[PDB]
């Protein structure tokens, strides 16, 4: 455990949920899965990678409700039609594992989470505003 | 900080919410069109019931392999909706809502009347410890 005098030297990999505890989907998958895979885990929003763990976006259940929402039906059958490239948000912010835990801190106020890669985009974990909140929360009560 | 709950919450004329009586599919068109995942459940009176997300949605239809969205106009807003959620006072000092935030998104705010007021958010807070960090 780190004294509050060293957290701003930390950075975002030491704070980070590790990949390996990360729901995520890629690309190719089609949103059924993706669905499913929101569904189970519970989350609201979780990374897409491709077959080589790069970074590609994010997908959510509002992204999936808004492509298959029709005039007088969900028509769900379009779900397994669609691929999560077609839908998810590429326009993500990004944090590097070896990033100032500062960085990470700003970006948490405008977003949820944050994802975090190595070298050429490898997909490493998320930054989530959980993790921030409790560790400031533990300092300011020390402080 | 010397500050209340109330100084910083997000105003409840800005809050999205689902109304008492209702059945899902008009609660995922809510969450839907306006874009937020979880939302309070009030009454015309304003008095707060729960929280209703897509999360909790999904889950209340997902059958044996498929997520069963024909159901939605069978199952109430109330049958589903969270109703264990902690509460702020406008007067609570700030770091109580601080502390309830740490495992929920946000922390809905009543007045002396029990009304529903207005919500605690993560931003509001977020941006407020980064000004007193960076200061
Ligand atoms: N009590 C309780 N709270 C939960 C549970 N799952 C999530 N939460 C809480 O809800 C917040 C919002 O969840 P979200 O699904 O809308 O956004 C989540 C989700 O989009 C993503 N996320 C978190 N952990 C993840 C994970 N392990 N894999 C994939 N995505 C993940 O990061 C966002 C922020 O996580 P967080 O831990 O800071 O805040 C959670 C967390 O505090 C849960 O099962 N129970
Ligand atoms: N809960 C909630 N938070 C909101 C809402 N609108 C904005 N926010 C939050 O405040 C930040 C600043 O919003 P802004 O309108 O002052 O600047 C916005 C705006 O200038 C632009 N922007 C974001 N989404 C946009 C969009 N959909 N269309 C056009 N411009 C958009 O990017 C800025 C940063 O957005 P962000 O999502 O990273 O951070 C938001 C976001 O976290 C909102 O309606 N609800
Ligand atoms: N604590 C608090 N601050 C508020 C409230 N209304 C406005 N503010 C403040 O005034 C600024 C301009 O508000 P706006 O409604 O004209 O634009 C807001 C609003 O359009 C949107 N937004 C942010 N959080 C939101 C939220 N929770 N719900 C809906 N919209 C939200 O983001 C814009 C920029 O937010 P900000 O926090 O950077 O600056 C706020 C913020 O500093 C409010 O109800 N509570
Ligand atoms: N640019 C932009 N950013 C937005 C918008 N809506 C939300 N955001 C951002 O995404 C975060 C997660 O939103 P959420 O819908 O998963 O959880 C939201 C939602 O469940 C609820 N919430 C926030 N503002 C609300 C509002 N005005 N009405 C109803 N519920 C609201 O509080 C949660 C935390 O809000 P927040 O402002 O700290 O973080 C937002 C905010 O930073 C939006 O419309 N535009
Ligand atoms: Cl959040």
């Amino acid at each position: 455990s780190l004294q509050s005098d060293q957290l701003l030297e930390a950075t975002v990999g030491q704070f980070m949920i590790e990949a390996d505890k990360v729901a995520h989907v890629q690309v190719g998958n089609n949103l059924e899965h993706a669905l499913l895979v929101l569904t189970k885990t519970g989350y609201t929003a979780i990374p897409v990678l491709d077959p080589s763990y790069r970074l590609h976006g994010l997908i959510g259940t509002n992204m999936i409700m808004n492509s298959i929402f029709g005039l007088e039906r969900i028509e769900f059958e379009k779900l397994d039609q669609i691929t999560v490239e077609e839908v998810m948000l590429t326009d993500i912010p990004r944090l590097h594992i070896n990033d100032p835990i500062m960085k990470g801190f700003g970006m948490v106020i405008n977003n949820g989470f944050v994802c975090v890669e190595n070298d050429e985009q490898v997909f490493e974990g998320i930054f989530t505003r959980r993790v921030v909140l409790k560790e400031l929360n533990k300092h300011i009560r020390s402080l």
